[PDB]
């Protein structure tokens, strides 16, 4: 039930961060190579997306482990 949907959105947000940290990956090495301004804000996005999944499965993390520890 509640923990195993909590489980499985983490796992989702797991994926989500390992398709947008590849993409991230692809826009930091154009910039390396080509620090345009187009680069720089397709990279700008990438990281801003990054960090927000990793921001959102923090907080998942952290609400799963007061939900085992309560259970």
């Amino acid at each position: 039930s509640t923990l195993k949907e909590v489980q499985d959105n983490i796992t989702l947000h797991e994926q989500r961060l390992v398709t947008t940290r590849q993409k991230l990956k692809d826009a930091e090495r154009a910039v390396e190579l080509d620090p345009d301004d187009v680069n720089k804000s397709t990279l700008q996005s990438r990281r801003a997306a990054v960090s927000a999944l990793e921001t959102k499965l923090g907080e998942l993390k952290r609400e799963l482990a007061d939900l085992i520890a309560a259970q």
